[PDB]
């Protein structure tokens, strides 16, 4: 698939840097018809068929296909695509109050209301990907965006599908694996893949959003995928003594090494715990 080559500059002006990857840059930008803003997200292009840096054009058309079907509150959505010899450049709905990891650093922790606030809205976007049989593998506080901080209950939105597969057959293999401290044993044992890899990150990311402490957290990172495999994490009293024993059940039953043993997205809906 071909996208737009016409200079990006010439209907859109940047700004600010809103994010920096290891082979993409965000920077905010305005659409001179409109006066409208976004996200441009420029991707660089692997420049030989034998090269590491870069994303390969199978990645790129992944990741833009997936994009262009959703549309959701709680998900990013993509606007337009343009193209050059160096990158593609993706035109993405701008989300300005910043990541929930920016947000959780500022409160150390949060109450099990503030927690729940956040998470029913994450497992709202989840549900909605997974009913397309999207898998995002890439479930992060980083990767959740606020739309204003400055407000009593945040709205949030899912970002950066550059990980996320469609998941046709139940499971796939491939060179799938993301961040260390929120990867499915699964991912660790690189093992078929499919939606039950993201209810463990939202596990992960439930256990941080009421401690502020990471689970499986090493000094190395092949420290931490082994305590991954092992499913080494424990609930700290010093953190969690004044935890809900329901909000340690809704852990428990995502932090399931044994995919089809984890709760599925339905079931955490269903869950007492998120239930009102
Ligand atoms: C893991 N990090 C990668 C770099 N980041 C980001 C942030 C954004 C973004 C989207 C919408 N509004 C503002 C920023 C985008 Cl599009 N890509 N990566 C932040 C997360």
């Amino acid at each position: 698939t071909v996208f737009r080559q016409e200079n990006v500059d010439d209907y859109y002006d940047t700004g600010e840097e809103l994010g920096s990857g290891q082979f993409a840059v965000v920077k905010k930008c305005r659409e001179k018809s409109t006066g409208l803003q976004y996200a441009a997200k420029f991707i660089k292009k692997r420049r030989t068929k034998s090269s590491r840096r870069g994303v390969s054009r199978e990645d790129i058309e992944r990741e833009v296909s997936i994009l262009k079907e959703i549309q959701h509150p709680n998900v990013i959505t993509l606007h337009e695509v343009y193209e050059n010899k160096t990158d593609v450049i993706l035109i993405l709905e701008l989300v300005a109050g910043g990541e929930l990891f920016d947000f959780l650093a500022e409160k150390e922790s949060l109450t099990e209301e503030e927690a729940t606030e956040f998470l029913k809205q994450i497992l709202n976007g989840v549900y909605y990907l997974h009913s397309l049989q999207i898998a995002h593998f890439d479930l992060k506080p980083e990767n959740i965006m606020l739309l204003d901080r400055n407000v009593p209950k945040p709205r949030i939105k899912i970002i950066d599908f550059g990980l996320a597969h469609k998941i046709d057959f139940g499971n796939e293999f491939k060179n799938i694996f993301g961040t260390p401290e929120f990867v499915a044993p699964e991912i660790v044992n690189y093992e078929p893949l499919g939606l039950e890899a993201d209810m463990w990150s939202i596990g992960v990311i439930t256990y941080i959003l009421l401690s502020g402490a990471s689970p499986f957290l090493g000094d190395t990172k092949q420290e931490t995928l082994a305590n991954v495999s092992a499913v080494n994490y424990e609930f700290e009293d010093e953190y969690f003594s004044n935890t809900s024993a329901l909000a340690k059940d809704f852990i428990r039953r995502l932090l399931v090494k044994d995919p089809k043993k984890r709760m599925t997205i339905q079931d955490s809906l269903q869950h007492p715990w998120i239930k009102p």
